[PDB]
């Protein structure tokens, strides 16, 4: 389609370019995962098999992992530090991927 409005992501704090729909993963049949942290805290979660513009922090750690077989890495965003979601890792097809909270981002034009 000509002039697409939902086509990248966008830290929805500053801006910063995060992902794009055509990297949108379907993880166990779903590219959207809703679940809870230790803090109680609720996510949807929308996977994509690639993003930019973060910076990872810490060592990966399994523990409490929302996808089973791969350890995480909080993931922010690279410019402002928003909490945007997780990378995964460690895990088989894929090895590698991010969950990031959707209402964290803004969606628009390319
Ligand atoms: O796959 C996943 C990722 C998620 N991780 C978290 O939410 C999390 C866990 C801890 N912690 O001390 O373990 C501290 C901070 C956070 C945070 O990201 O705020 C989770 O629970 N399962
Ligand atoms: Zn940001």
């Amino acid at each position: 389609v000509l002039a697409p409005g939902a086509s990248i992501f966008r830290c929805r704090q500053c801006g910063q370019t995060i992902s794009r729909r055509d990297w949108l993963l379907p993880m166990g049949g779903d590219h959207e995962h809703v679940v809870f942290n230790p803090a109680g805290m609720i996510f949807r979660v929308w996977c994509f098999s690639l993003a930019q513009g973060l910076r990872l922090i810490g060592a990966p750690s399994g523990e409490f992992s929302w996808f089973k077989g791969y350890d995480w890495t909080i993931a922010l965003c690279g410019q402002c530090g928003s909490h945007l979601g997780w990378h995964y890792e460690g895990g088989s097809q894929p090895q590698t991927f991010f969950g990031l909270i959707k209402d964290r981002l803004a969606e628009g034009p390319a």
